[PDB]
Parts: C-alpha cells; structure tokens; sequence
C-alpha cells in the first residue's frame, strides 16, 4: 500500500531533513588563539567522530529509500 | 511546466557534478618529511574545514532534488 | 535494454550497499591512554584519507545513477 509507500517517503525526508540540517548547523572547528592545543585538537576529534555517525546515518538512510523504491 | 522541471533537473545535475568533481581531485594531505608540523596540520584542518562545506552543499542539493521530484 | 538497464541497476545497488556498509563499520579512531601521540594522529589520518576515497567511489557511484536514470 501508499499506507507503507507514504510511510517509507516520510520517514526517509524527514531523517534526511535531520542530517543534512544537524550537518550542516555544526559549526567547523577551526584553532584559534591558543592555537592546537589539546582542547582544540579533542573538540576536532569529536567533530570528526560525531559527522561520522550522522553522515552514516543520512548514506544508509538514502540507501534504504533507493532500495525500497521509495525515491 | 518542465521549463521549471528541466530547470531544476539541469540545475541538480550540474551542482552535482561540480561538487563531486571538485571533492574527489581534491588531493588528501598526509604528513611528508616534516612530520606533523603546524604547517602540516593546517594543511589537514584547512581540507577538512573546505571539503564540509562542499559535502554539505551536495547533500542539500540531492534533498532538494528528492523533495522537488526532479529525480 | 533492462539488459543494460539492470546491469546498471545491479552494478549500483551492490555499489552502494559495499561502501555504505565498509563506511559504517570503520570504527572512528578516538585517543587513548597515549592521547595525541604518532601512532594516534597517523591512525587518525589514515582514517580520514580511506574515507574520502571510499566517500568519493560512494557519491560518484550515486550520481552516475542518477545520470543514468537507474533509479
């Protein structure tokens, strides 16, 4: 049914509606006057480590939808 | 009218391929002889910092096309 | 043909599949006991220059699909 094939259209623009607007909300940390210090080069690491979960998230998201017929 | 639809199709297309083309010949830095030095490590937060802003602009451009059923 | 058309279909989908899947089960390298060490911050490099070439194959994988109207 649509009653699935609705289902899976919103569900699939609603989750990349989410991604893509956290993605790109996040700012890109950048070193400022204390240049790369640990701080720095943690708040990197976990900017790095948290896109990769999100972007997973959004490539999987994509994918299901191709596969499903959904898009 | 396609003359949206095709606008919007031909727009897709060509905001892809500029994205992906220019993400992909965009060579990696990894360290040389100097190591991890602040040149070197500028060079990688600088390619991070350019390639978000192009990966997040390709993937709003294909949301746009999935919502505006222009694929 | 779908001759062709499914040899596009089937290319892409297993295409996908391959690098969403090795994408997502790359554990993202976070610092340990040594903290920003070498060993750390070359596992950390590596990490992101295998992404970008398997991100890059991934969106040229899908645009081509798109180009090809296989979905």
């Amino acid at each position: 049914q649509k009653r699935a094939q609705i289902q899976k259209r919103e569900e699939l623009l609603s989750a990349l509606i989410d991604g893509t607007s956290r993605l790109e909300n996040k700012q890109f940390p950048y070193p400022g006057s204390t240049g790369l210090d640990d701080t720095y080069m943690n708040s990197l690491i976990q900017y790095l480590q948290e896109r990769k979960q999100i972007e997973d998230k959004w490539r999987a998201s994509l994918l299901k939808g191709i596969q499903d017929h959904v898009l």
